[PDB]
């Protein structure tokens, strides 16, 4: 048998807000966190808007100093760690410090960092180049610098699974307290890819929406007119903890983690097959993990990232694992208004997730104005759908065919 | 319940050859894979020499036109993959294709790709990024490649652990198995890192060996006249399988994984603690898991990176965890010929660690002409030393104070 694994604590930026409760109005809202890029000439770009984090105060986590040795995306990572952590109400000690972990991952990383400091080589050579850069570029440096600040000696590790990694960190982080190993863990991921490289790389494999005269409509998963995703920077960070550990010290809980699922497609390098059938074993395996018949799915937090093949196949693996019951759940996805956090997606709709269970509500896929051909499930279009969630999924289906599923369950 | 790992297939490229028998030949006859840097003009850098794989032939695995769109370090881990699947005789099919997944991590993934395509972006512009650019540099994408050129449907993921990242995948690889995620895994780690960045980047940190002059006496692990890692390139993989799977299908048997510990320093980003206090609890963490009495341990396989404050922590650690029997024991650095291979250290050196237990020799640290204060344990100082090696321990420390340590024995 195997220990149970609860939410205890969450934390968040997002193109919405700086924290969840902002983020989460923001959705229920239906508002769009998408604009025009500001403080960079992207003239000969062909994409021009993306999801920002506005107003982030770094200060409010770090000194002036340590935030100069670090990357934009540890920084958020950090920010989004701490509030999880505080969120949570635990307190560190000689007692539990052995058996608090992190796993906080990255998809791209430090590519602004990177980017500067290749500006510096080719400009001035190697002599210039800043003593922090390699480790205040590297994914494992959120795990590593909040162990380092919190005094946390538990499992200390980065996964890097593309638009998957957020969903993986919290799924493994999960397995880790189930399983003996750690009895808290901080998992989540961040995301800071809007430099040159990153519109310029994914732009380049015409990935990106190019909707630059209506950047708040650009994203609209399962809609006839989507052209690909909306790139979008921030983090998510979500305190596990082991259920007779948080009953022990009287935390406030969330939800259940009761599943996490994993698979490959083994199809293609960036597109997904158009039947799902990776997406549909994922989370088959993630229900067969939780003991839940697919009839006890409520809601799913779709990965939806508003591309034609990836949007379709999700349509195709949720009729296929949920057949009778597949119209009877309701499906969103939240990119809509965030647009595609990357790394860091997996991790803010596994808050959204715990979320829709706290406040029995599912959020909106704004922007489905013509559902496509086949696009006929409750895909929640336009408003919020107040209902009853006792069972909530959220997906993540990345580049290399890797899919993710975590489960959560309401707790009581 | 928690089932047996066994290693049935392994894989490499190093700086001593381009399979695991040929850099095993160069391990055991003391032979340095350390040179000057060919592959670019290093006049203006700190450090010029490193471990470069030498003739590499990307055609023995991949046709010329999908090389050209994958960086070096996905190249390597796929080499390294491809060896390790052979080796191991196992036959993909439709009754096991969604049991056998990959972990394969790297430290920095395709940084010599993401510095060409910045080069492209700052002296052109972003219409001259690749559209390769992405799936081609990031670090899931040998876990990615891998599953789609065999099919393999099972966990597909990539930690990024700095330079535990080897040892971390086999580890948490060995666990999807042990747990029943999955009955093989293709496990290890990739590195490519040898360009102007990465060359500058370390030497700005002052981090390397600037011994130009002498590059085969460079990397000195223990020797009072140490100052710095060399970096080195390549990869190594291992097939870990479930050990009823293992003997159902007759495979060869090369060692057993028992142990796996992990721990984090909490200490400072970069830097080891003095004392080595989180690699003894990620020691003693491995030594618990696998069951055994310390006295059993007969071989470890030292992180020994050459550095003045890492190699004395290990020191510290080792007396730590196994008292009056630290001398008893061999411990030695491969990184004396290898160099530091970073997110692929950890995975050539299990599988150095796993030759140990065939082969019963303890492969040996050379350079170490003048032991450093305290640096008085049976290091197999210059010479391979043949001996009764029941158990061998491998382990990795890397930037953000994260530790990893496996354990294996033979198997009967
Ligand atoms: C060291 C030679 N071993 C090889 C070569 C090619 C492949 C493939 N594919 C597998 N193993
Ligand atoms: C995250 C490392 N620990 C793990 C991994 C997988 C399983 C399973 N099943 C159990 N523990």
């Amino acid at each position: 048998s195997r220990r149970r694994v609860v939410i205890t604590g969450m934390g968040m930026l997002s193109p919405l807000g700086l924290d969840v409760p902002s983020s989460w109005e923001g959705i229920l809202a239906g508002r769009s966190g998408i604009a025009p890029i500001e403080h960079m000439d992207l003239s000969a770009y062909s994409t021009r808007f993306g999801g920002s984090v506005k107003g982030f105060n770094v200060e409010e986590y770090l000194s002036a100093k340590e935030a100069r040795k670090l990357d934009l995306f540890i920084q958020y990572g950090l920010a989004a760690s701490f509030q999880a952590v505080r969120d949570s109400g635990l307190e560190v000690t000689d007692a539990n410090r052995e058996r608090i972990g992190v796993s906080m991952g990255s998809g791209i990383g430090g590519l602004t960092n990177i980017e500067n400091n290749c500006r510096s080589l080719f400009e001035q050579g190697p002599r210039r180049i800043s003593p922090f850069f390699v480790p205040g570029s590297i994914i494992n440096m959120v795990s590593g610098f909040l162990s380092i600040h919190l005094g946390l000696q538990g499992p200390n590790y980065a996964l890097t699974t593309a638009q998957t990694t957020g969903t993986h960190s919290i799924g493994m982080a999960a397995r880790n307290i189930a399983y003996g190993e750690a009895d808290v863990m901080v998992a989540g991921g961040s995301e800071m890819a809007a430099c040159g490289l990153g519109l310029g790389g994914f732009g380049a494999a015409r990935a990106l929406s190019t909707r630059n005269d209506e950047p708040t409509r650009a994203s609209r998963p399962w809609d006839r007119d989507r052209d690909g995703f909306v790139l979008s920077d921030g983090s998510g960070a979500l305190v596990l903890e082991e259920l007779e550990h948080a009953r022990a010290r009287g935390a406030r809980i969330y939800a259940e983690l009761v599943g996490f699922g994993m698979s490959g497609d083994a199809f293609h390098m960036t597109a997904p097959p158009e039947d799902g059938a990776g997406a549909a074993r994922c989370m088959k395996n993630a229900l067969r993990d939780a003991g839940l018949d697919p009839r006890q799915v409520d809601y799913i937090n779709a990965h939806g990232t508003s591309t034609p093949a990836g949007d379709i196949a999700e349509i195709a693996a949720v009729k296929s694992v949920f057949g009778e019951h597949a119209h009877a759940l309701s499906m969103s996805s939240t990119k809509s208004m965030t647009g595609h956090l990357l790394g860091a997606a997996g991790a803010v709709e596994a808050i959204f997730s715990v979320l829709a269970l706290r406040d029995q509500v599912a959020p909106p896929t704004i922007n489905l104005d013509n559902p496509d051909e086949g696009c006929d499930l409750d895909l929640v279009a336009h408003e919020a759908k107040p209902r009853k969630i006792d069972v909530a999924l959220s997906n993540s289906f990345g580049f290399g065919g890797t899919n993710g599923t975590l489960v959560f369950r309401r707790f009581a």
